[PDB]
């Protein structure tokens, strides 16, 4: 049915085909950080700094929802930002405060039926002052509130590095309150309030690296990486990464190696050693920013 | 000192001065998995298969290893294969045995003072047959043998895919003995067997995704995706990508970027919007593999 969609259709189909090819076939589980935002800011907009970066924000988990994704992880902020500046800090809770209560992600979550989340160090590491306090409040509620919505997940990392100390913890009172260690369904049901299936991409931008989606990563966690932040994502990119997850990364059927042409063989081993010292990976610098070559 | 390094310098550089670079700005802690062996043997050699990637799987680590770089992390066997073949599985276990036994290669790990460790869940999932118990008490032993040597450590991975259930376990032991949650550093060396820093760098190919190194994850982990297989890596390759890590990834110093040029921003702006859908990690497949695109 589906199986055997080509590229060029894929990306010419209407959005409701994507979406239900997608959650048939995934991915379910997609890790989207947001980052860059000073740069695609100073960039691309240049009216306010944390309502542009909202507003991107909501116009791109509403792609990725309506692409047929389940749940989409999303780290936002991470242990860095404790070590920079206090104004730095509060325009940080700020924007925290924002996904929990601004009027307009809150209509974007009812609208859409999605449950969110957050997961992370934060009710250790977030000031003890009165505004951390009150996000946390914030989040906690959140998740209730939209606890009811089942057509999509967000869950939201806030300080979301290592899980390690945390699971240690749970899994210790788990064990005092029930008898026998948790499954590892329910150390995840812990770290992130509720069960999530492993990550099955995760599109990053710029340095190739991953982060911030602790328990969730697999060798089948398919990893993409823009040249641009993660606010420039667009139509086609997603389009050609879902199709690149779905269609190509799990090739099938696999052919018999051992059956194949003296020909077949010396092409793919010429594949290899063509560009002998090929890597994707390294890459240059301009203006201090890092680019990936090749 | 060795801080403005050029890349041509450091390609043409004497061994035991690239060493002395690493030994001195990292990384410490590499990921390099052995994976494509069947290929690599079928492509490249085409004696005898464990033999052969046995050997080659030295020469890389030895490589590695006089390259400066501390700890390297190699995951060597993953759950998969006990869906395989019985005939599969038996050459596994041999494969395991050869690391532990052979005697090639315990000649290199006392040359080169390395101590090695496994880690995984392979107590538990390695067959309860007589090799398997054999391969278990092989591998307890080596870790013992080679504890006393310090320039250098190995750490193999059998099973090591998913830590959770582990960690979960450990910890409940540790703190019904200790009275108190082990730390992170505690809940590592447990998993481990002994302390291992955050991997530095992740050396992987063809589909752009890692694994089998649980808790030592971070977002600094450089990654790297080379073309053909891990037995391919060559000199030229790996110093180019040591250099990366080393100089490119965190450049300094940064730019005020608020007292930038007109034109620099616009320059940069247009590095990001000249190829709008640009992404690395979609691929194309040839002859049922799967080869990164761009
Ligand atoms: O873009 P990110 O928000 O990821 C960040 O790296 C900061 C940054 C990195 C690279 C470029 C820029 C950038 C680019 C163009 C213009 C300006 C930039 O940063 C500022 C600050 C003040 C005025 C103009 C710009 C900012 P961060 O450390 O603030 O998260
Ligand atoms: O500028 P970046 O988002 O790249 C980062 O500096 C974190 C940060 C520092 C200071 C302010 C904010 C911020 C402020 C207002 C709104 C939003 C912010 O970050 C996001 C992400 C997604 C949606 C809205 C906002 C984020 P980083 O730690 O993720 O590099
Ligand atoms: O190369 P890997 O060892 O990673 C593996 O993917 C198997 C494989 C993938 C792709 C190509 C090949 C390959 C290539 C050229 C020749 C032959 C190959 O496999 C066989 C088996 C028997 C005879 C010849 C070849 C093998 P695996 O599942 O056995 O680990
Ligand atoms: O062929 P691959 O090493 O790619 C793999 O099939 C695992 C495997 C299956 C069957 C036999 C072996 C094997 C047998 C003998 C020696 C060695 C083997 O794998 C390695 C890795 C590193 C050094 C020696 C050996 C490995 P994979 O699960 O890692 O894809
Ligand atoms: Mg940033
Ligand atoms: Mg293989």
């Amino acid at each position: 049915a589906m199986n055997l969609v080509s590229e060029k259709e894929f990306l010419d189909l209407p959005l409701v085909s994507v979406a239900e090819i997608v959650r048939c076939r995934g991915p379910k589980v997609s890790v989207f950080p947001f980052d860059g935002t000073r740069r695609w800011f100073h960039l691309e907009c240049n009216d306010d700094y944390q309502q542009a970066a909202l507003r991107q924000s909501i116009r791109i988990l509403k792609m990725l929802f309506e692409h047929g994704i389940e749940t989409v992880i999303s780290p936002i902020f991470s242990d860095d930002l404790l070590d920079r500046g206090d104004r730095y800090i509060v325009q940080a809770l700020e924007g925290m405060a924002l996904l929990a209560n601004d009027e307009e992600i809150l209509s974007f979550y009812k609208e859409h039926e999605v449950h969110v989340l957050f997961y992370g160090d934060y009710k250790k590491r977030l000031p003890s002052t009165a505004q951390g306090a009150a996000v946390v409040k914030s989040f906690d509620d959140l998740t209730i509130s939209t606890s009811s919505n089942t057509e999509h997940r967000l869950c939201f990392g806030v300080f979301g590095n290592d899980a390690a100390e945390s699971v240690a913890q749970f899994s210790i009172s788990w064990n005092e309150t029930h008898g026998k260690p948790p499954t590892r369904r329910e150390i995840i049901e812990g770290y992130y309030g509720e069960y999530v299936d492993k990550a099955d991409m995760f599109i990053g931008f710029g340095r190739f690296s991953t982060f911030d989606f602790p328990l969730l990563s697999s060798g089948k966690t398919s990893l993409y990486f823009t040249v641009a932040p993660s606010y420039y994502m667009t139509e086609t990119t997603l389009r050609r990464i879902l199709y690149d997850h779905i269609y190509l990364r799990h090739f099938r059927p696999k052919p018999d190696y051992s059956a194949m042409s003296a020909d077949q063989l010396n092409v793919l081993r010429n594949r290899y050693r063509a560009q002998p010292d090929r890597v994707f990976g390294v890459g240059c610098v301009h203006d201090g920013i890092w680019f990936a070559e090749g």
